């Protein structure tokens, strides 16, 4: 299953990249499969509105869809990564700019 | 008019870069540079729109800045209290993604 294969490479992403907040495996409907947070968090829907995100048509680019995403906020960073069935999200702290490139390289690596 | 030279700098200091787009945060075109024709009040209406998505349960406050990696290359969005800008990139852009996000949040101020 998915949930077995990638919840490892999850894990150890998890481990390498102390400052990562939380890694959740989702399908593109938002439907989450796995989860692991340094905090409680309400994985379902942070998922469900970065499904709706992906689903975002900016037709007038003309640049196809929607395959990843970094968001900049307040108090850190949301990476987001899909394919044509599941998409990843990682979360970082404020101070985390300096991992966002490493995060988001290792979640497409992941995703490929 | 302080910002359309700055805008005339990005794209001659990054060739890669295929327009820019300045906004008000409801969508509203300040000024548009592309170099293709393309219907800027409709990119930055559906940008704005993004937003304005709801992602309290992430804890982590308001959005402030995409980065949108497409099938056929990049968006790049900061926002401020006003204003939005915008920049796109192709395919073979994204070794310039960290410098024109670094750009457009300078001139976000």
């Amino acid at each position: 299953s998915s949930k077995e294969e990638l919840a490892p490479k999850l894990e150890s992403i998890m481990s390498e990249i102390s400052v990562c907040e939380g890694l959740v495996l989702a399908k593109n409907n938002g439907d989450v499969l796995i989860g692991q947070t340094l905090t409680e968090m309400d994985h379902n829907s942070i998922a469900k509105s970065v499904s709706k995100m992906f689903k975002t048509k900016i037709d007038a680019l003309n640049k196809g869809n929607l395959l990843e995403m970094t968001l900049g906020m307040d108090e850190g960073f949301l990476i987001a990564v899909k394919n044509n069935d599941l998409m990843v999200l990682g979360f970082l702290g404020p101070d985390g700019r300096s991992s966002v490139g490493l995060l988001l390289r290792q979640l497409k690596n992941i995703m490929k």
